[PDB]
C-alpha cells in the first residue's frame, strides 16, 4: 500500500532534519556558501543544462533524494529544472549535490530561482 507518498506536499508532514549528518552525496559545509547567494525565502531550485530526453520520472530518483519535493516542475522547452522545495537550504542542496552531474553524456548545471 504505497500508492503515492513522495513527490507530494502537505502541512503536518515537513521538517525532517536531524543531528550528525554528513553523507558523500552532499555536505553542510558545502551548502552554507550557497544559501548566502539568495535570501532566506526563495526555494525554487535550478538545474540548467538538461537534455531534451530528460524524463521527470528519472529526475525524481535524484532530487527527492536531496531533500523533499513539493511540486517539482520540469522544463523540456527551456533547459532547466525548477524545484520549489519546502525549505530554502533544501533546494540549495541540489545546487551542491549535482552541479554538472553525469545524467546521459552531458554536464548538467545548477543555480538559484526567483526571477524577480
Amino acid at each position: 500500500g504505497s500508492g503515492y507518498t513522495n513527490y507530494n506536499n502537505g502541512s503536518n508532514y515537513t521538517q525532517k532534519k536531524q543531528t550528525i549528518g554528513l553523507p558523500p552525496q552532499v555536505n553542510p559545509q558545502a551548502v552554507d556558501h550557497i544559501i548566502r547567494s539568495a535570501p532566506p525565502r526563495v526555494t525554487t531550485a535550478y538545474i540548467g543544462n538538461i537534455p531534451h530526453f530528460a524524463t521527470e520520472a528519472d529526475l525524481i530518483p535524484l532530487f527527492q533524494n536531496f531533500g523533499f519535493i513539493l511540486d517539482f516542475k520540469h522544463y523540456p522547452e527551456k533547459g532547466c529544472c525548477f524545484i520549489k522545495y519546502d525549505t530554502h537550504e533544501q533546494a540549495a542542496v541540489c545546487i551542491v549535490a549535482l552541479a554538472n552531474f553525469p545524467f546521459q553524456g552531458r554536464n548538467l548545471r545548477t543555480g538559484w530561482g526567483k526571477e524577480r
